[PDB]
């Protein structure tokens, strides 16, 4: 079902000045994540920040496309691309956003940590991804609470035309036997059973927005039918006890990243980090 | 009790490399219901003799340290066994029956991430009832993510500090039950005691105890004249974050090869286990 704006049931409208949500707003935010598994927060990030990140990823795309094996998510046109980890492009309001961490602290605990700083470049003429979850349930056939929240940052206006992500509301709690293949794709029989009860939604998302969703939420990338690549910056917050490799960051940001009560699972490196290949000498 | 209770016990020999389907089903049913399984006759005397000797030989050096690491109360000393090539045995680190059980409970990607020990000294105090590994969310019922594998290195008796176990306690996770150290709140202890009181029983050397890492238990006074050494391992789901075990690269060939996974860091030369 294809809408003209983020649906009110999933959406909290903010400004870049909002540092923390009042108790009633936080309760509504958590009730949406619990019931629907996806929360859209509009107006969170200044144009100044999203401009620089968009520019930096579009400037890097040639280097990504020049690789012998171009890393692709499931199908052509969905390119895996990490944004730069240069000091000049690492922003506290993006990595350590006070509203994001207020929400992930309330869901995952005070010791929750960001362990992903990545991205999805959706190219013109891209194919339809299969419906999947990014993070699996921890045991098959078992109902358990969240252990991870994906934090998606559109770097342009997302439209129905340019590949705004398809989301399956309430799909984050579903874990019947034989539901997921080895790639985290939803088996077609389970897809169609769910569609009858709670069909998916797709909607425009204005740049400045942050989407927070259960890492187990069913979703898929869809064709970008615009003339321009559609960049997404992706982070994921995990419970402290979930094993993840650290984010490689330059030690020029160690002072404000390692200080924070907004935790990052980070390894600090002497030089510049190679964000595209991970091929710096003490990786 | 005078012996491991039949409801919790499977009798093996060191020749048993696999449990038949019926024995495995019974093993998993005991772990699911009671959270603790005693397997008698698993390890050869030759192996437990060497590990016992090595830990008793190290104890003077351990007690000479300025800060002696102690679990909760006096006499419960944290002591790692040596990770010398000569004292790392496939039948201890990579036991085929242990991994058959932990594979069936935690999955094929389950891994050992602990190679440690508990030296219970003469005159030791009573530990508070605790779990070694917490529930992953408060107020929630979920399946196991870890199995403790305890290897007594002498005969454990009621006299020398055989561990107190709370059968069935591994599934209990009501709100306000556990403090920051994993100790059970006294009100929850007494509610549980009325329904399923704890047990203490002798465990002969050669035995392996497999238990849910969330099982309520406590170390008790060793009233004998001899230290009571325990070797401790813990298997975790692949997704549970743990620091690796430091091992010498002289065992990398048979540890890293195996479909019995270890979360290991391999070092050139000897590792300092103290
Ligand atoms: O980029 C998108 O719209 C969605 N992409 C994915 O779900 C992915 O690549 O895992
Ligand atoms: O050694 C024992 O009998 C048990 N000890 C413990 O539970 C511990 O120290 O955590
Ligand atoms: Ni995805
Ligand atoms: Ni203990």
């Amino acid at each position: 079902m294809a809408l003209a704006a983020p649906p009110g049931e999933l959406t909290l409208a903010l400004t870049p000045d909002d540092k923390t949500l009042d108790p009633a707003s936080l309760d509504r935010a958590l009730a949406i994540l619990a019931e629907h598994g996806i929360l859209v927060l509009t107006g969170m990030l200044r144009t100044r920040l999203t401009d620089q990140l968009r520019t930096a990823m579009l400037d890097d795309l040639p280097e990504v496309l020049r690789q012998q094996d171009v890393p692709t998510n499931f199908v052509p046109g969905h390119v895996q691309q990490d944004p730069p980890v240069r000091e000049s492009l690492l922003f506290p309001d993006v990595l350590l956003n006070p509203v994001v961490y207020q929400i992930t602290h309330a869901v995952l605990g005070a010791d929750a940590r960001n362990a992903v700083y990545s991205g999805n470049m959706n190219l013109p003429g891209s194919h339809e991804q299969p419906v999947h979850l990014d993070e699996p349930h921890l045991w098959p056939g078992i109902s358990h609470p969240p252990y991870c929240l994906c934090v998606d940052v559109p770097l342009i206006d997302f439209t129905l035309e340019n590949g705004s992500t398809e989301y399956w509301p309430g799909s984050h709690v579903l874990n019947p036997d034989e539901c997921y293949d080895e790639r985290g794709c939803v088996l077609p029989a389970e897809l169609e059973r769910r569609r009858a009860v709670a069909p998916p939604v797709r909607f425009p998302i204005p740049v400045g927005s942050v989407v927070i969703r259960d890492g187990r939420l069913w979703h898929r990338g869809v064709p970008n039918l615009s003339a321009a690549p559609r960049p997404l910056l992706a982070m994921t917050h995990y419970t402290e006890w979930f094993d993840m490799p650290p984010i490689q960051l330059p030690d020029t940001v160690k002072s404000w990243v390692d200080g924070s009560d907004r935790h990052t699972h980070a390894h600090f490196v002497a030089g510049d980090v190679d964000h595209l290949t991970g091929d710096h000498p003490f990786a």
